[PDB]
């Protein structure tokens, strides 16, 4: 919904996201999936440079992604690492929503 919340929800400082731990917190409340971007914030913010009105943008470069995908056991996850482009909603020059992997 805003750049502060996007960083908390979708940017990780460690590739090996501790899914069963973090996914169980209020922010994610045991949901089935969450894509995290392994980067410091500024190169991710930079995806949106110059874009004022809300617009979905597919990244120009690929990033390191870490996904927490639920297993058959509620709130227990597999961590899956991949490299791909992703789509975010840019608004007033920052990412405010994560849209999806690979395509808008």
């Amino acid at each position: 919904q805003d750049w502060l919340t996007f960083q908390k929800k979708h940017i990780t400082n460690t590739r090996d996201v501790d899914c069963d731990n973090i996914m169980s917190t209020n922010l994610f409340h045991c949901k089935d999936k969450n894509t995290f971007i392994y980067s410091r914030p500024e190169p991710v913010k930079a995806i949106c440079k110059g874009i004022i009105a809300s617009k979905n943008v597919l990244t120009t470069s690929e990033f390191y992604l870490s996904d927490c995908n639920v297993t058959s056991r509620p709130c227990k996850y597999k961590l899956k690492k991949s490299t791909n482009k992703f789509c975010v909603t840019c608004e007033n020059q920052a990412p405010v929503h994560f849209v999806g992997v690979g395509s808008c």
